[PDB]
Parts: C-alpha cells; structure tokens; sequence
C-alpha cells in the first residue's frame, strides 16, 4: 500500500512517471540495442590468449611498459565498441537535438567513461576478466601490460564492485545518460539544454532505483560515486592516452580512436 509506504518513511521514494517512464524504456533500447547485447551474434566471443598480454616492453614515461601486441590486439577491436558508444547518444532523443558540435563534444567527453562502464559490468568473477567490445574476455594483467596501465587496476575493481550492484540494462543505459549528458566539458553551446537533460535523466534514474529497491544499503549515493570512478577513469585514460601517442606511431592507432581522445 502506497500510501502507507508514503506516510511511515523517513523520507520519500518516488517511482518514474509515466513521462520518465518513456524516457527509461528509450535509453533501456538505446543501450540494448548498441550493447553487443548477448544476441546469437557477439555470444561468440574468446579469451585473449594467455600468451598475450605478457611481454610489456615499450616503455612510458609513468614506469608501465606496454605489450605492443596486447596493445594491437585492443586497438583491433575498438572501433566498433566507440561507434556503439556514438550510436547509443544518437538514439536518445535530447542527443540527437542537439547541434553537432555539442554532440562531438560530448562523446568525446564520455566516450572512455561509457566503454570502461560497459566493461565494467560485464566482469565475471569465476573467470576474473573483463569483456572488451562484446567480445574479448581480457584478465587484470592483459589489459594492464596491453596499454591501459592502471587505467586497467581501476576498470577492473569498478567492475568487481559493481557486481554486487546487479546493475541491469536501464540502469547501466541511465548512468551512461548521465555520463553522456555532462557539462564537464568546453566549449558547448547548450550548455543549459545539456544540464536539464542531465536533471530529467538523473531524476528518472534515481527514481527507477527506486522501483528496483535493491537490498544494498545507500544504493543512490553509492551508484552516484560509481559515476565519479567512471569520470576518473575516464581523466587517468586522457593522460595515458597523450602517453600512448608520444611513444607510439600513429599506424597503430585507428583514425576513429585518435578522434576521440585527441584534445
Ligand atoms: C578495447 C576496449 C573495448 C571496450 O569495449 C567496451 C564496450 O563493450 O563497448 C572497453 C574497453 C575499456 C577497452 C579497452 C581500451 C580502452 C581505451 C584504450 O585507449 C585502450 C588501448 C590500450 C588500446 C584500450
């Protein structure tokens, strides 16, 4: 009884309105449908050989060499995983409204953010490994020695925290929203439309949490500083990434990932 629910709390819990509603199932597709999902087609997908991942040997300046193969091997598959990233903001309708410079802008902004978070999530503890584009199941180390550096320590312990977390596909396609509508960023020019697009997101998100009622303490605060790991990440990776293109050359670098790491 909702009204009872109402009066006996501390404070209250609103569950989405139908307008947030609509806003939820939109994203929750959005995300689903640019998630690799778990479709017949990407189910398909193998550990990175134990051989690989092994061998760091370029060295950067903060001490971490690099596994020029693993390194290889990542940029081989991350193409696609930042075009699902683009094709998500694309499919949420205050994105696409938006003029093409903000859009860059923001996917630029969050492109990282949304890649370590789809991988975080699809941690699997028996096997120890993230997967990376839907696709490759890479270990702590791999990652680690294949260019990522402690960017990989961080993606991984987010991942395994999160697991608790049982985050399901809205909530993973909300806290994206959230990373994707941020005004963290220069140069925007609807700044204001981004930040109330933000709001409306963070409202249905909190108030979906809501409806789920986990039976974690603090779920909301918790899953608030999980968004603050993400933009870490995502800042750790930007310096690492300045790193990986002073000591590598641009053959081994697709032009789409140079585009949305370069400043
Ligand atoms: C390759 C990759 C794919 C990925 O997929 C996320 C997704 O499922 O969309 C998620 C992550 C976190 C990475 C890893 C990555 C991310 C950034 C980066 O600069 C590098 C270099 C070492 C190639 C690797």
């Amino acid at each position: 009884s909702h009204m009872e629910e109402m009066i006996r709390s501390l404070q209250q819990r609103p569950e989405p309105t139908p307008e947030e509603w609509d806003l939820i199932h939109i994203a929750t597709e959005a995300h689903r449908s640019t998630n690799a999902q778990g479709s017949h087609w990407k189910q398909r997908r193998k550990f990175l050989p134990d051989d690989i991942g092994q061998s760091p040997i370029v060295s950067m300046p903060d001490g971490d060499k690099v596994d020029l193969e693993a390194f290889s091997e990542f940029t081989k598959i991350i193409t696609p995983a930042i075009t699902r990233v683009v094709d998500f903001a694309k499919k949420l309708p205050m994105f696409s409204e938006l003029p093409c410079e903000d859009q860059i802008i923001l996917l630029k902004g969050c492109c990282m953010e949304i890649m370590s978070l789809r991988a975080a999530v699809r941690y699997d503890p028996e096997s120890d490994t993230l997967t990376l584009s839907g696709e490759m199941a890479v270990k702590r180390e791999q990652l680690k020695n294949g260019g990522l550096g402690v960017v990989s320590d961080a993606i991984f312990e987010l991942g395994k925290s999160l697991s608790a977390f049982n985050l399901d596909d809205t909530e993973v396609a909300l806290l994206q929203a959230v990373l994707l509508m941020s005004t963290d960023r220069s140069g925007l020019l609807c700044v204001d439309k981004i930040e109330k697009s933000q709001e409306a997101y963070l409202l249905a998100f909190e108030h979906y949490v809501n409806h789920r009622k986990h039976n974690i303490p603090h779920f909301w605060p918790k899953l608030l500083m999980k968004v603050t790991d993400l933009r870490m990440i995502g800042a750790c990776h930007a310096s690492r990434f300045l790193h990986m293109k002073v000591e590598c050359p641009t053959e081994l670098f697709p032009p789409l990932f140079l585009e949305v790491f370069e400043d």
